[PDB]
């Protein structure tokens, strides 16, 4: 509630978000704009430079599963950085997996925006390139599947966000009392109170010419709610189609519900 | 420096919200509380007679939940045509392409009709014919086949929203910010829909500090329900869908196109 106890709160989430997660939005930004000599990626945009570049770093399978690995690496960076919101690891243990169940994919959508531009999405690490022309190419189902990441990232991205902004802004998502099925609604809004709370003054601090981007930020989680609700229609569908692919246990169990 | 013109603002749209709405929700609180008394549907035989007294405008179907499903398109109809005259009142909207305030009415009457029947709800049921009648939602809830989930999600979504405790002049800024989304499919120019959107977001903001200074974050908690709208009306559009092609005049088809 207190002005300097919000910009603890803020330090505290930054500093514990460059922990949880691997390669940040600053470094992302760092590979994708270039004029470095060290960090320049290997990009993938056809069928050929996807087989150099699994020498040096079905095609549609392969990509897809590339895709789930990082989504599992991703809920685990995700869980990781919840059980440091101060107050969530507090909460009835049902209602801890049920803000995550729920969580994980919104929270996947915003960060893998870091990652992207209009043109496509750094993988390996950051060693990797792998265009946007190339993966909205892709055979029958896969081709559609892909583009809508790209279609969200660059309308997010225009808010021009970094990463202190994003750790406040995922710990906002992740505390949510209209989930379904929490026992205890009143804790994880008081939770949320306060974070949002540090949004504001995080985003009227760090972004003081940028009119009501609170507001703009916040209508951008409804984006994420109808943006992962098509996700998983889509993902059905696929799934009744390719017999042979399978999901990962924590992603299946994540969906097992929806 | 700007505070006044926000208050203001904030009275125009109040002063024009009254004109144009025939039944703000602070009388329409006064009717569900107690403080003249209205006719009460709770079954088939109570709405024959409700009709036979008040004109019901809309009956010529012979069947209950058919004649239940008219009666709300005949007042959706006639909340459009409120809904657009107030629109004309928000400073700015007249000034824009004709082509986009036909595509901000188009795509907002709908997330608007929702909140304000919201006004018009409790638990229990709703007011109708300009509060002198009182449909319960135990009869409404209970109609046969589509009819009956095709009701309830309405008084599902009333029951959240009015636990923020929204009076008419909060309302008549939201209604407004609403309107002017910058988001909206094939809008020709954004820029000025969107800058207009900001005053009125400052405006709300302002308004929602003075009027309800105990509440904390509900400036935040408002603007997340614009997420429980843009869903609820995409599953209540879908849900239409299933009612035309299950159940069923070309001029009166036309006139209820949308
Ligand atoms: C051989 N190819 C690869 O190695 C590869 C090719 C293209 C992209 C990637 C990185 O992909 C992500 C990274 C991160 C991250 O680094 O944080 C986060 C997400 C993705 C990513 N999830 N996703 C999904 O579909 C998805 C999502 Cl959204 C949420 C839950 C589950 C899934 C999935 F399980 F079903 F996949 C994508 C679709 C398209 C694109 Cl472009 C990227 C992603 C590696
Ligand atoms: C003779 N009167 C009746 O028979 C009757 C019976 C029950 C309720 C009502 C009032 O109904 C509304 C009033 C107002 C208002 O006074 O401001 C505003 C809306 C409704 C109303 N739209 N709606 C819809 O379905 C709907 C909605 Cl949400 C949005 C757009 C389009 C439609 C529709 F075109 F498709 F109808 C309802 C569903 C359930 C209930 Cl309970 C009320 C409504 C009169």
């Amino acid at each position: 509630m207190e002005s300097a106890d919000l910009r603890a709160l803020a330090k505290h989430l930054y500093d514990s978000y460059i922990k949880s997660f691997p390669l940040t939005k600053a470094k992302a930004r760092a590979i994708l704009t270039g004029k470095t000599t060290d960090k320049s990626p290997f990009v993938i945009y056809d069928m050929n430079s996807l087989m150099m570049g699994e020498d040096k770093i079905e095609v549609a399978i392969r990509i897809f599963q590339g895709c789930q690995f990082r989504s599992v690496e991703a809920v685990q960076e995700i869980t990781e950085y919840a059980k440091s919101i101060p107050g969530f690891v507090n909460l009835d243990l049902n209602d801890q997996v049920t803000l995550l169940k729920y969580g994980v994919h919104e929270i996947i959508y915003t960060m893998l925006a870091s990652l992207m531009n209009k043109d496509g999405v750094l993988i390996s690490e950051g060693q990797g390139f792998m265009t946007r022309e190339f993966l909205k190419s892709l055979r029958k189902p896969f081709g559609d599947f892909m583009e809508p990441k790209f279609e969200f990232a660059v309308k997010f991205n225009a808010l021009e966000l970094d990463d202190s902004d994003l750790a406040i802004f995922i710990a906002v998502i992740i505390l949510s009392g209209d989930r379904p099925g929490l026992l205890n609604v009143k804790p994880i809004e008081d939770i949320q109170d306060n974070l949002l709370q540090a949004l504001e003054l995080q985003l009227k601090l760090n972004h003081p010419e940028s009119s009501q981007l609170f507001a703009k930020l916040l209508q951008k989680m409804t984006d994420l709610r109808q943006i992962v609700t098509e996700h998983v229609q889509l993902l059905q569908v696929i799934k009744k189609t390719e017999t042979d692919m399978s999901l990962h246990p924590l992603l299946q169990e994540i969906y097992k519900d929806l």
